[PDB]
């Protein structure tokens, strides 16, 4: 039988969503959306075909029984008193990162969903879901190249909107890597650096630092170091690099697209477009959710915990930008309903 | 049962490798399918698929009475290659679309016969499984070449290569099962048709476990704007399955990337990748995108638009002058009628 | 101690040699030139500020008693006199390609090598001394692939001076190919065929064809597919790919520079000069017969022999080319002196 | 005219110098030698088939008339004497690094080269005379990818001998990242910074910490990041990537070596060795010092000044290794007589 979705948030991200349940995925289909804007709401429904209602607001969509899951795809800020709307009810969530927009708010959630029969809520971080990374995280795991002693990595980005922010950095570029190191090493953070190299000249956005480093370690030692670049220009590019004891490995350069011979060069596209580049992770990720809800099982994909440990490292993140110090993280240990 | 709009109800028609491969696309992957019947000539098999793949599906026992059954909007053809014929023809019989595998007979006569069948209906129903056409990377190939940046293609040269064949692989079936693709592949991507075809036999290469099996093999064709394409078909090559294509232009050349998800790894005084060893792996995307819009037609109770009947006698015409040309080594001249109005 | 060398041709060949027995390679000396142009001549030994004496012709350089070695370096179709007459003295010889521009002068050359009690002659087929050639031969050469069953390859070129015929397609450019294949596979010949694909229009040169592929087939099997393009604009590039019954070999792309991430490409340069691909090569093969004649021991590198067998196959393509008919080869047995 | 040599230390760098001055390069003639192990010098002497005199020390050496330059080979401390003594004489002066092994002694060398008529030393960064890495550098200086914001770098080696201490891994092998990063930038250093990832369980050396993590600082505020790991395994290798504003450059990956298809894999070779490595830079390298000495020229390659440099660094560097604090550093204004 078919899940029965309902939509919280009709943006961009609310849209695509709406579009991969409807047009691309199999098992689901939208019968509600909400927005803020009413109107972009019913918009979602027209544009999209849907024989769907649109509800008011988050608290009344949320008390249709022929709901079996929602998506909060709101803005961010609104995370958080959604996610906890919805954890009064017995549907099933996927929300979209960050799991909330502060530390406190999001451990509110956890200590909330802790209280229930079962886990409900899966946190949208696709790069887990990613066929190269994952591959490369099944190929550590094997031991070929013993313990990881360090990471290597690069969030290439080419240009950015005149809204993005300094702390946007970490909340919304560099929390992909926050979420996939951890889960890629089975390990736990215990800090974070951010430094600052001379600023680029291709930034024209008040108050942002481009490019920005970021340094983490871990509990058994490994370090981590991420480049942020998101003005370089040249592309869109995700690099991924284990430095193991006994070896090394990293991603292959991703692409469909012919070698050219031209010119007295050769040479290779290279994707522009993170929403091109993580098409097939975002497919498998959502398609993962709607086969667990179809099953009433609860999702093996990521977890509020996950979504916590995520609000805790960006936070301490946002607090190294501002004088490029270390900080400190101590997390909990994984609680049993997480394991 | 008929969700967003109207579930398309499957039969298939073998349940080998590639079969179990169209079923978990149309349960699991695929939008608007269900597989509601099944039949192999091993019925150990069929029911295998049947739990494997958790349907709710009726076995038949053979083609014929699956083919009966009311309920099935549309078959899938995935069994022995020289087992598509019958089938198709059976199936023809019938109001149901049809999907058949590669290649669409195993002989000219046999190609010619469906064509000659389906022509006396009332609307097209065949398509044929020829996936090259939509994979990603040879359409993007295609794409750039069709922009002029290299000019005029001179030469393609291609390699099909497979690890290692089944008891079953034929001399014949290195032409109807493999170079089949690249027989279609080419005048699709060239928009021109071929004028000749030679099978040339280098030597017998030592790992060849099949009687009468030349492997590898070479094969040469000719176009009417004067391209030549150069074909290596290795299907006892042992390191992996591979495809390769290279066009070369008159001001550049163009060639296909290697294919890989996986790490590169380090180790042992190597830098290295995985090959892939499955072409069912290596074409997953090709398959999914092909069969959806076959289903996506049906649904509409539309004609197929991909590769056709037509496109499937094209190649047989290609490939009978190719199991000639193995008898001999000696080059076959080949002249392909015009498309007809029904086909176009 | 030093090797004396006599020069005979100092176009732009020899300009080369000379520069780089002079400047490069350690262990000779120039004492001696001579070229059709007298002032060429002249020119070489001021240029490269030579201690060397200018002679009129071949004959009277070779009865000058201080040279232990002469170079051919003239146009191809001087050099198969030159060497008749080198041969009546007891100095060794490198000569260019091809030893002789007709097969039976290629055979008079051999059978008067042949009544000498050591050998000679090297021809300057340098393709066997590409570092990446031989390492590509090595590794076959331990059985790793199994045995060759096919070989493909291209030789590149971006574009044809005004005196470049159809017949230069063998003589000049398919001859590497043509000496390369039998010493990479310890084989010998037993065809030749020429084919012409449609014709490109970016040749500007009267009769040539191009492209051109050629297709040899060997005792043991092994055929060999070679693509010839003269004017493929982008540069110029030597392929090899070696297709075994267990795996397969090839050329990785030749280049030091770097990979330039920029507008929305990855890139590499890509070589247009032949001359600059094969410096290595062309170092290491004149340093080994300088090594050799220091040593008053005959040449290790390609023989006469290996000059027969290219002139007997150049043949062959030759009279493929009028009408694109295979033709036979049949490479006599090796003398021992040859071995 | 021929170059006479003397050679102070016949060990492994010794011996290889002595044999591309011999055997490879040209123009010179090592005509004396020195060990603190007398029978190593005989053992040169007679392996390398030299007509050479054995001196039983440096200041011995030195006192020959004929040597026209000294190649400083032998163990890193005892440089520094040596260098000095060779200031005595109006000999050239080729030392491998370091230039001494504390700062001090760089310093005490510098002062005394500048109370002479002309630069006589050349210090042995053969990594400016890298191809690759030369190329890569010249590309930078296009502006093509625009300004450099972020250098990241690796110095992979598999192994290292029972002798090899934790400073080392500054002095013997971060050393050429060292003296490399401000060439290619033309920028000078402010800080180093060095950090310990978890030990690898590979090390077997008391006290060597590995992997470890190098930062350096510079004055226009590019970021450079250097990853040491000499316990590898996996074989030797050096990595160079530059961020820039509109995009990145790196070096290609290193060998002329086949790809092999085989066993469900494609794969190339990996050096084991720094010595294959580097055979060019090393060649080119030596064979300009002996090309400006025939000249009577000063050397024009890396001069005590940059092995001040180096030695500065450096030393803030082994500071940096005790408690892996930040070491600032302010290099001086380069003398007049150093551009």
């Amino acid at each position: 039988m078919v899940v029965k979705v309902g939509v919280i948030g009709t943006g961009a991200m609310g849209r695509a969503h709406i579009d991969r349940l409807t047009n691309v995925l199999t098992g689901a289909e939208v019968v509600a959306v909400t927005d803020i804007d009413h109107e972009a709401a019913e918009a979602a429904v027209r544009d999209f075909h849907l024989n769907a209602k649109v509800y008011p607001d988050d608290t009344s969509l949320l008390q249709d029984p022929d709901i079996d899951a929602v998506f909060v795809v709101s803005f961010g800020g609104a995370h958080e008193a959604t996610v906890l709307k919805a954890l009064d009810t017995d549907k099933f969530i996927f929300t979209e990162k960050p799991l909330a927009t502060t530390l406190e708010g999001a451990k509110r959630i956890v200590d909330k969903e802790l209280t229930k029969s079962k886990k409900v809520i899966q946190v949208g971080f696709m790069r887990r879901y990613d066929q190269g990374i994952r591959a490369l995280k099944e190929k550590l795991d094997t031991g070929i190249i013993g313990a990881p002693l360090v990471v290597r990595a690069s969030h290439i980005n080419p240009n950015v909107a005149s809204n993005y922010s300094n702390e946007m950095a970490i909340t919304d570029t560099l929390i992909h890597e926050i979420d996939e190191m951890h889960w890629l090493l089975d390990d736990e953070y215990t800090s974070i650096q951010i430094t600052y190299p001379r600023q680029s000249a291709e930034v024209r956005n008040e108050g942002l630092h481009d490019p920005q480093l970021a340094t983490l370690t871990t509990k058994k030692g490994t370090v981590i170091q991420v480049l942020v670049h998101v003005t370089a220009q040249y592309g869109y590019e995700v690099k991924l690099e284990v430095i193991g004891e006994t070896g090394e490995l990293q991603l292959p350069n991703y692409g469909l697209g012919p070698i050219l011979r031209s010119n007295a060069n050769q040479q290779t596209a290279v994707e522009m477009s993170w929403i091109n580049r993580f098409i097939q992770a975002y497919n498998t990720e959502v398609q993962e959710f709607i086969d667990e809800v179809a099953k009433s099982e609860p999702p093996v994909g990521p977890s509020a915990w996950d979504g916590y440990i995520a609000a805790i490292t960006a936070a301490a993140a946002n607090r190294s930008q501002k004088d490029q110090e270390t900080v400190l993280i101590n997390v909990a240990g994984t609680p049993t309903f997480y394991q």
